[PDB]
């Protein structure tokens, strides 16, 4: 696999990692979603530490409002985490 | 950096790499998306060879009618491609 193709499949892989620890297996709840922002972006993310934060995060990228992130939802948070992270470097 | 935060930079890396070859150098014209696909999707997405695969696939990603796919359209045509990945295999 090139460097974008193994960048995909790490994608679906840490988005089953959190999604499936409780409940839907195909959705991540706040508490999954949590551990994944703490454990995973560490880097390109403050570390969520208040309920207000972690509310926050999900209302926002929570398009369908089923109070969980799905794999499309899941996509849009990369794409703005990845955008930020492109666009806090001038070049 | 976690996986995914690899995998991110990964995302904009390759986004550089190939739009920079030409013109605008953080958009990709329908010669540098060509070869991203055939060099770098190799796995995921069959070999483009025809003019008129090119300019369907540029055509369905350019959502500002441009003739380019910019960082934010490569983020969704790397959605759509991640997401026909993710349901190909049943699981
Ligand atoms: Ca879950
Ligand atoms: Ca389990
Ligand atoms: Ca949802
Ligand atoms: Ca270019
Ligand atoms: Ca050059
Ligand atoms: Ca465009
Ligand atoms: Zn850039
Ligand atoms: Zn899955």
């Amino acid at each position: 696999m090139s460097e974008l193709e193994k960048a995909m499949v790490a994608l679906i892989d840490v988005f089953h990692q959190y999604s499936g620890r409780e409940g839907d297996k195909h959705k991540l709840k706040k508490s999954e979603l949590k551990e994944l922002i703490n454990n995973e972006l560490s880097h390109f993310l403050e570390e969520i530490k208040e309920q207000e934060v972690v509310d926050k995060v999900m209302e926002t990228l929570d398009n369908d409002g089923d109070g969980e992130c799905d794999f499309q939802e899941f996509m849009a948070f990369v794409a703005m985490v990845t955008t930020a992270c492109h666009e806090f470097f001038e070049h």
